[PDB]
């Protein structure tokens, strides 16, 4: 209603590394043996995951390009520090309504990324070679501003103390 | 128009095995020897797929799962004639709409699917095993009621001439 709604028929779950809601909804059959992974992975993993306004999914990253593709709702930023230090910033949304959103959002492996949404938004987020823990890094405050002094301002908004 | 406002912004053409429009929109880096693959394949792809009224995406299948994602617009029923011949139609859309309708379908490999609406629908498809068309088939009307004749009708509807 909508949001619990969505949450009682989805089964989402408060995800233990953000301020959002999750289910991993699949996890192919198929394994990958991929350079730079401690062991085989799965070819693709999806999760719905739902964000609400003020609670900012902190910056964290993986090994693999993760996808977000919109559902339902607003628009969702997607904030991004990459490995050379820029910033960008991408809109996950329905162009129709906001011009500037796209329905898709791939992030780079290795980019650290955070999300925040106006309203709330549902996504569905699909990680190839597919997730698992061993390769997520969530980020700490202090190790992100020393690496990246610029970009303080969004460290501090989206990572907790 | 909302049909070629997306076609327009999302620059898709149309389906070759069609339809439908399509554009591939993300191929990963990362390959993977998965067994009864020729070759190796990238891990994911994804692509915009648009569906209007009338015009049924035909029968098909391929060597990895395939997942459907809801963007916008009305629902899409998915047909699917799995290997051992049984019959099952899975329903993507949004459930605040249609109960029964989900923002996921997973494609099982090696199913003969086929998809229609009742007026258009926005979908991002993405398949690991990545596609590629040496994985791909066309159903034949004549090999697969000679296959499935129980699913006549079903087959007769979503397969050309
Ligand atoms: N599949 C997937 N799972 C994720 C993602 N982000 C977080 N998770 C999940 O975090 C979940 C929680 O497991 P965990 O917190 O370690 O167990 P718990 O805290 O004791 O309930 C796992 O199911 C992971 O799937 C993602 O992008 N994909
Ligand atoms: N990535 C992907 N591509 C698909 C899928 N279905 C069809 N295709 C695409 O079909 C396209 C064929 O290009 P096409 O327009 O036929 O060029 P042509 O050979 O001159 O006709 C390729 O780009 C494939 O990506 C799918 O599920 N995933």
């Amino acid at each position: 209603e909508e949001v619990k709604r969505l949450i009682a028929l989805y089964e989402l779950t408060p995800h233990p590394a953000s301020g959002g809601w999750f289910r991993e909804t699949y996890r192919s059959d198929v394994q990958v043996e991929a350079e730079g992974f401690d062991g085989k992975r799965s070819v693709l993993t999806m999760i719905y995951y739902l964000m609400q306004a003020g609670q900012p999914d902190p910056f964290h990253r993986v090994k693999s390009d993760e996808t977000f593709v919109h559902n339902l709702g607003g628009s969702m930023k997607i904030h991004m520090i990459h490995p050379d230090g820029s910033y960008s910033c991408s809109i996950l949304g329905n162009p129709l309504e906001h011009p500037e959103a796209r329905h898709q959002v791939v992030v780079p492996r290795r980019v650290w990324f955070a999300q925040e949404v106006d309203g709330y938004c549902l996504a569905s987020v699909l990680v190839a070679p597919g997730f698992d823990f061993k390769d997520f890094s969530l980020g700490k405050r202090e190790e992100l501003i020393k690496e990246y002094p610029q970009h303080r301002d969004v460290i501090m908004r989206c990572t907790s103390s």
